[PDB]
Formats: C-alpha cells, sequence, structure tokens
C-alpha cells in the first residue's frame, strides 16, 4: 500500500467495473492443454526472449505456417494470465474500437486537474486496431518434455536493428499509427500491455503489416490497483516504474510508445541507454530536467526511493539538440518534436491517450489516405 496520492486512468477507467470476473478473472481459469503437438510440425527457431524460444512450424491440417511459444519456467498464473489477456482481446464479437466514438464513455476520469488534458485534437473515427493484435491459435503442453506452449499466427518479421534504419518517413508515421490502433484497442479493453518494445512488434514489410505480441506481462487495469513495477524492460521503464508509483495505468504503454518513437526518429538506440536500474532513471532526467522531475514528485507526494539521492541537478535538454544531419530527414519537422514532447512526459497524466496520439498532426498524412 505504497502511493500517498491516488491516480485513474484518463481514459476506459472503469472496464473491468462493467466487465466481470469471467473476462478478467485469470488465476481462476483452468487452462484446456492439447494432450498433443500432433496437429503441427515443428520447424526451426525464428526468435527468443526472457520468457520463450520462438520455432516456426506448420499446422497440419489446414498447412498455415505458425509459430510456437515454447514457455521457460514461471509462475503458473502468468500463463493462465497470457492466454485469458490474448483470448478477451481475439474472441470480442464486437471491438470497442469499431464502434462510433462516445467522448463521455471515453474521458472517464472527471477530476478538474486531469480533464486539463483532453487535447483540442483527437482521433475519433471506427478503426481495425484489433487486426493489429497477434492472434493465439492454440494451447499445447507436450506430454513427455512438460514444456507449455502456445501457437500464434506467424509474421515474416526482421530484427529492427536491420529494418528501421531502412525506414522512410512516411513509413515510421504508417507503422507507428498502426501500433497505435492496436493500443487503442487493448485499453478500450481494459488491458495494459506493458512491455511495448520493437522486439515485440512484428512486422512484414513488404505486406505493410504490423502486429503486437508477446502478452505476457500484460495485465488487467483496475481502478486504484497498485501493480508490480518491476516489469517492462529497463530502457523502456517509464518513470511510475522506476520511483515506484504503483498506482499507473495505460499511460505507461504511451510512455514506451514514446521512447521506441524518439529511438527512430532520432536513430539513438535506446534512446534512454541507463546501465544500471538507478542509471536507468539518470539518463530520462538528463533530458527531461530536474525541475520537471520534483514537480512531479511534488504532485503524487513520491518518496523517492534510496538509490537516486546521488543524482545530480539537471537543466532540460531541448528536443532540437537531439537533431543532427544523419536524423534531419525524420526529425526536422515541428510535429514530430510536439509529438515526442507529449508523450515523454513525467506526469503519467500528462501523457496523449492513443486516441490523442492518432489525431496528432504528425499522422495527418496517414489520416489523408484513411478514406
Ligand atoms: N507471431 C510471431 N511471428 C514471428 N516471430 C515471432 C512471433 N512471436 C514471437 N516471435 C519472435 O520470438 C520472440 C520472442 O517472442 P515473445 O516476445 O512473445 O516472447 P518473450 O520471451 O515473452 O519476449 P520478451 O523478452 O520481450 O518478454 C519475438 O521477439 C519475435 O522475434
Ligand atoms: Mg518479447
Ligand atoms: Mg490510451
Amino acid at each position: 500500500m505504497k502511493c500517498r496520492v491516488w491516480s485513474e486512468a484518463r481514459v476506459y477507467t472503469n472496464i473491468n467495473k462493467q466487465r466481470t470476473e469471467e473476462y478478467w478473472d485469470y488465476e481462476n481459469t483452468v487452462i484446456d492443454w492439447s494432450t498433443n503437438t500432433k496437429d503441427y510440425e515443428i520447424e526451426n527457431k525464428v526468435g527468443r526472449g526472457k520468457y520463450s524460444e520462438v520455432f516456426q512450424g506448420v499446422k497440419l491440417d489446414s498447412k498455415v505456417k505458425i509459430v510456437i511459444k515454447m514457455l521457460k519456467p514461471v509462475k503458473k498464473k502468468k500463463i493462465k494470465r497470457e492466454i485469458k489477456i490474448l483470448t478477451d482481446l481475439s474472441n470480442e464479437k464486437v471491438p470497442p474500437t469499431t464502434l462510433p466514438f462516445q467522448k463521455d464513455q471515453y474521458y472517464t476520469n472527471q477530476k478538474e486537474d486531469v480533464l486539463k488534458f483532453i487535447r483540442p485534437y483527437i482521433f475519433d473515427q471506427p478503426h481495425n486496431g484489433h487486426a493489429n493484435i497477434i492472434h493465439l491459435f492454440d494451447i499445447i503442453k507436450d506430454p513427455i518434455s512438460k514444456t507449455p506452449a502456445l501457437v500464434f499466427e506467424y509474421v515474416d518479421n526482421v530484427d529492427f536493428r536491420i529494418l528501421y534504419p531502412k525506414l522512410t518517413d512516411l513509413e515510421i508515421r504508417f507503422y507507428m499509427f498502426e501500433l497505435l490502433k492496436a493500443l487503442d484497442y487493448c485499453h478500450s479493453m481494459g488491458i495494459m500491455h506493458r512491455d511495448v518494445k520493437p522486439h515485440n512488434v512484428m512486422i512484414d514489410h513488404k505486406n505493410k503489416k504490423l502486429r503486437l505480441i508477446d502478452w505476457g506481462l500484460a495485465e488487467f487495469y483496475h481502478v486504484n490497483m497498485e501493480y508490480n513495477v518491476r516489469v517492462a524492460s529497463r530502457f523502456f521503464k517509464g518513470p511510475e516504474l522506476l520511483v515506484d508509483y504503483r498506482m499507473y495505468d495505460y499511460s505507461l504503454d504511451l510512455w514506451s510508445f514514446g521512447t521506441m518513437l524518439a529511438s527512430m526518429i532520432f536513430k539513438r538506440e535506446p534512446f534512454f541507454h541507463g546501465t544500471s536500474n538507478t542509471d536507468q532513471l539518470v539518463k530520462i532526467v538528463k533530458v527531461l530536467g530536474t525541475s520537471d522531475f520534483e514537480k512531479y514528485l511534488l504532485k503524487y507526494e513520491i518518496t523517492l526511493p534510496r538509490e537516486f539521492y546521488d543524482m545530480d541537478q539537471y537543466i532540460r535538454k531541448p528536443w532540437h539538440r537531439f537533431i543532427n544531419d544523419g536524423n534531419k530527414h525524420l526529425s526536422g519537422n515541428d510535429e514530430i518534436i510536439d509529438l515526442i514532447d507529449n508523450l515523454l512526459r513525467y506526469d503519467h497524466q500528462e501523457r496523449l491517450t492513443a486516441k490523442e496520439a492518432m489525431g496528432h498532426p504528425w499522422f495527418a498524412p496517414i489520416r489523408e489516405q484513411i478514406e
């Protein structure tokens, strides 16, 4: 019970008050494992992560090419959670983001100081963000090896350190818009991803196809719940995770989105490159400045963890300072800088929501092409 000032999501606050136990209570599910991998031919390894080794394969009945994610040992409820989130997201008959926009059902946090963060622009159209969520096809467990495994849609993906340097300005705008649609959708479904980063964004460039994968750290948003802060990876951790503000929400994904975006635009990878947990916060404050950092700690009456007391005073780095001739083709306009500036804010309440980000001027050339 850490938090002094309490916080609620600006938007989609009450999804899991609307939805019941059978939707969000993953701990009280029983996983219906398939006894056999007999339906699948498992081929070669195509990727890995902290929690898995992932193999390409074929679903033999249909000949559809798939991937199989072999899960490393973890608490069993983490497995139930990933499965529940993936099935909630794929099984929704009418994705809320396909329905006509309802402002009063969107801006649900009615605190006067939170309402001031409503932007003058917003993408208010129905969209297909649900189609950017990876699809789970099966759950399997080998009887002999006892390895839990998740069968997904295959995406023909190239490592971001190869692909991203090739992308044009317009292509970055396109893909990042696709990512925002996926986030708007999972947020509308009362779910925070909490591990938004390039390795978790599959892109098939020739098919202009984007999928948001890796739902193993995702969690249901419940109003005033205090969550574990030891999630995501160091480089993408929002300030709330570092200062141990546990009452966070969907806006954590928008900090991650912003840090991913800042890396692509300024070609500094990763953008906040901490050499330790402690130094991760230092790298952030070196950029956003000490002054706003202290205003933020004051706003929520946060007592800084002990490790951060050796931090020096930093003057804010204007974003302009990240522009150079190597990156100016991506960074050399006011729109991208204002976008980044409005995502990468200490105060999570201040950050653009996915829908607000989608209506930002920087995405005009993408929005223009929708109709
Ligand atoms: N559907 C897919 N199509 C193609 N490649 C995939 C797919 N799913 C996963 N991969 C590859 O496997 C890697 C690991 O998968 P995933 O991110 O789901 O596992 P993880 O172990 O939970 O990762 P993290 O360390 O970010 O938590 C991915 O980064 C990706 O390169
Ligand atoms: Mg991953
Ligand atoms: Mg949002």
